[PDB]
């Protein structure tokens, strides 16, 4: 098991994540500022506030990053860091950071990708609908542009949005993710938007000229049936458009998926589009991020909800610290099926990796082992892929270190590096970085 020399090795987090400083120089409040303060949102009642402090320590993480030997590092840029109300007047000192972190960046010879949107949209902007507001897609675009002046020859990697099916439904429809509105209706309209605002980002991409790539990134499920039956492959099949078809349809074949759009309209009524909206969604881009973490296992139920499908709990396999099925070959089946069905652009892992209840011992290791088998299971599907033929270019291991989890705050670990919150946020290499590292350098598992 070998990979290319050239093989782009990374490790990925996000703003919010791991920032801190969340109102300092003069950043705008976000949706996820507002949420983590509101209570019972969060479990114990954890806030991004300070986080991992990367504002002010990321000239430490960069020499961690040289450490381990990562040869790209995936991020995105906080929207109300840059442009406090979301448009109007540039934040200069929030912009002037991530000029620092890139010039860096590239002093340490690791390529950057930015992610654009990774969740913390401006509360400004969400005062006045937020992504149910079309004006939110053109303020995004805007924000893109600015992006692609500043950075023109300094960044060659672009991401406009991270996971848009998680911040339409666990956003809007679910309310798990701000801005926690409950309304699958709202759902729907935001997951167009969000679609739109993209396109719109992508045609500003082509027109500014800079050099480089520019894609989406998306999380993507696999489903598979429980048994047989030909009731619980039709139900597979449409927890799969729920998730994985109603972004990627559109992105690569300018529709929606036929039933499923049909199931919707039928049900909530149709949500608002414009004519050639499908057209500006489905601009060509240069390659496809994917975030793969599962698979569902689906059976027919006609009762429970709209799809008549609930997803199976696989109690006799292994999962993570999460609760989520341990299953690496739903990675070779994604990067295949993406492949045969939607694209052959370059496909990048912009996402893949695991909590577990890591343990810090006393002094500084850290035995992840359930990590390290995780990733490697996973490293060898991928390669399995490339072996047989699909374009993959890239793997970045969420995270770079370990983070804010969303609802769960810090309770979850996912990175390769250990993050002592409490003790001035010392920084300890796992035993999965020290693995990791090995990989990088001979480029073998
Ligand atoms: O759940 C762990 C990670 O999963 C991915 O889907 C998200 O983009 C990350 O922000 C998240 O922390
Ligand atoms: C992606 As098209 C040309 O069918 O709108």
């Amino acid at each position: 098991i070998i990979f290319p020399e050239d093989f782009i090795w990374g490790a990925a987090t996000s703003s919010y994540q791991i920032e801190g400083a969340f109102n300092e120089d003069g950043k705008g409040e976000s949706i996820w500022d507002r949420f983590s303060h509101t209570p019972g949102k969060i479990e114990n009642g954890d806030t991004g506030d300070i986080a991992c402090d990367h504002y002010h320590l990321y000239r430490e993480d960069i020499e961690l990053m040289k450490e381990i030997g990562i040869r790209s590092y995936r991020f995105s840029t906080s929207w109300p860091r840059i442009l406090p109300e979301g448009k109007g007047r540039v934040n200069q000192k929030g912009l002037d950071f991530y000029k620092r972190l890139v010039d860096n960046l590239l002093k340490a010879n690791i390529r950057p990708m930015i992610t654009l949107y990774h969740w913390d949209l401006p509360q400004a902007l969400q005062d006045k609908g937020g992504w149910t507001n079309r004006d939110t897609a053109k303020y995004f675009a805007e924000y893109a542009r600015l992006m692609f002046e500043e950075f023109n020859g300094l960044v060659d990697l672009w991401v406009t949005h991270n996971e848009p099916w998680v911040v339409a439904f666990e956003g809007h429809a679910f309310g798990n993710h701000a801005p926690g509105t409950k309304d699958f209706k709202t759902a729907l309209q935001v997951a167009h938007h969000l679609l739109l605002s993209h396109g719109m980002a992508v045609d500003i991409f082509r027109e500014e000229d800079l050099p480089g790539e520019i894609g989406i990134t998306l999380n993507l499920t696999p489903a598979y049936p429980a048994g047989d039956s030909e009731k619980d492959v039709k139900a597979a099949s449409l927890l799969d458009d729920y998730i994985n078809a109603w972004f990627l349809s559109p992105v690569f074949k300018g529709s929606y998926p036929e039933e499923l759009h049909h199931i919707y309209e039928q049900n909530l009524g149709a949500f608002t589009t414009q004519p050639g909206d499908m057209d500006i969604i489905s601009r060509d881009i240069d390659f496809l991020g994917i975030n793969y973490y599962s698979r569902m296992v689906v059976r027919h139920k006609p009762g429970d909800n709209l799809f008549n499908a609930e997803v199976v709990k696989m109690e006799d396999r292994p999962s993570t610290e999460m609760g989520w099925e341990i299953y690496p070959q739903g990675l070779y089946d994604i990067l295949v099926r993406v492949n045969k069905e939607y694209t052959d652009k370059p496909l990048y892992i912009t996402e893949n990796g695991a909590a577990f209840d890591d343990k810090l011992t006393e002094e500084g290791k850290i035995h992840d082992e359930k990590r390290i088998n995780y990733l490697g299971d996973h490293f060898k599907q991928a390669y399995k892929a490339l072996k047989d033929g699909v374009p993959l270019r890239g793997y970045y291991v969420w995270s770079l270190m370990d983070n804010f989890e969303w609802a769960y705050g810090y309770s979850k670990r996912f990175g390769l590096i250990y993050v002592d919150y409490e003790n001035g946020n010392r920084r300890f290499l796992k035993d999965s970085a020290l693995w990791y590292r090995e990989v990088i350098e001979k480029g073998q598992v």
